């Protein structure tokens, strides 16, 4: 019965026309978005063509008020092909002409920003460990988990919050959801490029101080990661969430090692090692 | 007689043509933008056709002499229907050709931009509770108001700062206004999503230390709320300010709940509390 | 001889052709940017027109051998008119035909872009008072200046720097020019919209603690200040730097008030005093 | 055999078609971005053509079944410059046609912003020493590199990072490579416009504290420099990273000096001395 799932979105029943349109529009499937630019498109020759006919036959080498031939021309007018059969005939029908021009091209520049509002968007190439572990480091007890880059370009000043979710009492006794913040031990990486690993430090401070792991499913507790950077391959910023239940802490474990020397003497990074976690197993 | 509005924006009178052209040109109604755009196109093909006759009957199947029909052949020539009755004769008439479509797209480019930079503008879905209320928190007073999210979309990495504004006096005896930051109990939220209410403990070092209303209303007291935040919607910040006045503050109030649990046991969030501040009424 | 220029500009003798072509494009004046493209414009349809001509009569309607006739076909090819006098023949035309169309949206990709960065050039209203002004604040001496937003629109998460630039002697005897961040009383300010009058408190820690006047031009020391924040307007960020000399500080001098009451009672912003500062003359 | 690049970029080997979109058409060189394009292109006109002559002979003046006729039918078509020979016949002809301008026209807006989005990339002008030293400066031995602006333009509120990487033990006896983040005395320049040479104290708890050159090339250990500003010149961030190795580390050394006085009495640049580092033979 999680509040967060794995994913970093949050798991709740939200109880609520044109009103937010721009949002709407980038927020739309493809599909339906090129379906709606269609419609759009299709309404407004039809809408047109009616200007056309109602004029009354203005259109050279139209048959005599049908709505087809007027769409047709209209189409190859605004999108300003502008074969040659069917032509404007006076001065009502260019009028029309030069209207429908510039309404074309507005359109055009209006479906561009869409367009390009939705189709700019970059995402951190990031991968996160499967689990989390709690194990001594420095002589201290400490969650960590792991993100690996999955691409060659690099992250800036990319930074990472780890959070723990979970349920309180206040002395007033309201039971409620709280977020800690967790210390790190190291928040910042100017320059992110291939691993990193986390890591909080548990000591008298650290909200997890002096936990088990009954007293963790007890309190319906989750742990929130969330990274963010300056990619250099898109040359803008980029994030990503994760999120992890009580019962993906694996206590004791120690993430393996994905650095490796080749038989060349040369580093290396292999992924494959990435979500394998070391374990003493006692009978 | 408030220095601040609701919306946020500071209430007072400023005492002070093509200057400013690119702020003027976002900062316009679309109405407006639409027909200068329009205006811009109209009156440049006119020029184009002055250009055209001044040459003087250089277009097929043109009236000899008639700026109509130089003019709509300017547009179809500008827009590249190139419908093909009036067509270019000889190097002067080609000429002016090559230049408008030069022309006419350099205008599409700069119409695109305008537009596009008028166009992406994104806005927190972000609510704001029409009231504050001190209350008593773990023990200490504390004010509070709080945002709900419109949206399905997260904010990331958002934030808020509570800005109290009222006049004092100096030593020297300056009379002015003056802002005070109020330390928030939480000023960050990595992962906002839903609703998150935001306090001020009210101790030693808060401004409104042992301040009554009485003492609020004298010093011409407001807060001011400014949120921000980067929506997964747009892919792109977001902002979103908000005022209240001394009476606007509810002394004694609780914000009632807005998350329930359902028949299915399945969680929920409801917006219509989400105004509403639970009281004490003492007869 | 000032290092820093009234501007902001630094005032140093900088000592050192595709190298930096983006850059370049983007820091051109407009009439270079449009003649370097038209230039690129008429260039490209010359050396089309020659792989017309290389084939051989390849157009319909075109004055055997003529370059000027190509020329024109070229243009109203790649510009898409395509009127329909001249036309292509055969497979060799047709397909330098469809080559150009592309090259000539290509193009227009690359000028928009261009245009549009170019363009989208968002300019801080923000206005410096003309000087500084040590005087007594709150029991300290206090250097200050003020910003006043020009335009109604509102700049959020604004932020300034003041900059002492002067020159020191290391213990080892090195005499640079050093820049010290001054502590500002207030140094964020979420929504900047009318105006802001700037402090640094002069104490033990002010690195121009017990300084008098001469002591000041003795280190040939000027002030940079440097603002920046979100505009509303632009919903872009924005910035804008202004320097002073040690001359431009008017001590024991106070700021005028530019806040008023109208007979109405409604508050008002008069920017006529903003750059005035009283002072007691001592005969 | 070094980790990490002088460009800054990680050197090890890394082992892991559509998943990546977005990413790899930013990322692919221009060439192959355009042949890509040009390949969509002909691709999707000559899929149209099929369409064509699925219909079966709708296009006026084609001959007969033939592709080629239709193909480039469907380019004059779909970049719109409806020459005016093939033209369709019927319903479903046009319908197709209507539907390819759409296409092309979205087309055009998705190439635009792919062109834009890859073109739109600054380069901060930024010089990096060729070396660092280690040399007491104001009393403490500081490590110390430089920063040299290549360009006329500022660059805002730089700052920078030195962060130094090496093998360490854990008391556990885990064998890992750590980044410490290096104090320096300045960190933050507001106004970055022709020379900051960076400065990394080295007392107790600099993590290169009694550190010899010895030391150094046992913990395999480097220095990376990021740095960060938004330019002038492009109105957007830019950065630039540098990487050191234990032996580009010129102990003792002292940067010679860049700003000169003309002849004429005007301060001046010269960046000729820029990578010059003064040193003290002793036999
Ligand atoms: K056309
Ligand atoms: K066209
Ligand atoms: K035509």
């Amino acid at each position: 019965p999680r509040i967060l799932n794995s994913d970093g979105s949050s798991n709740i029943t939200r109880l609520g026309w044109l009103d937010d349109h721009y949002h709407d529009l980038l927020t739309v499937s493809w599909p339906v978005f090129i379906t709606l630019i269609t419609g759009l498109y299709l309404v407004t020759n039809a809408l047109f063509a009616l200007a056309y006919l109602a004029c009354g036959d203005v259109i050279e080498n139209a048959r005599p008020g049908s709505f087809t031939d007027a769409f047709f021309f209209s189409v190859q007018t605004m999108a300003t092909i502008g074969y040659g059969k069917l032509i404007p005939i006076g001065p009502l029908a260019n009028t029309l002409v030069t209207l429908e021009a510039l309404c074309g091209m507005l359109g055009l520049a209006v479906a561009a920003s869409l367009i390009y509002a939705r189709f700019t968007r970059p995402t951190a190439g990031v991968l996160f460990s499967s689990r989390m572990v709690i194990s001594d480091f420095e002589g201290k007890p400490t969650l960590m988990m792991r993100l690996a880059n999955l691409r060659i370009e690099q992250i800036i000043e990319a930074d990472v919050h780890l959070v723990l979710v979970r349920s309180e009492i206040s002395q007033e006794g309201m039971v409620f959801r709280r977020f800690h913040d967790l210390t790190l031990t190291r928040s910042r990486s100017p320059i992110f490029s291939l691993s990193w690993t986390v890591m909080h430090p548990i000591d008298h401070h650290s909200p997890i101080y002096g936990e088990t792991d009954e007293t963790l499913r007890n309190s319906h507790s989750e742990f929130l990661v969330l990274f963010t950077g300056h990619h250099e391959a898109f040359a803008q910023n980029v994030h990503a969430r994760h999120a992890y239940s009580c019962d993906e802490i694996i206590w004791g474990g120690h993430f393996v090692d994905v650095f490796t020397t080749l038989p060349d003497g040369r580093r290396a990074i292999d992924l494959g090692k990435f979500h394998e976690i070391a374990q003493h197993h006692h009978h």
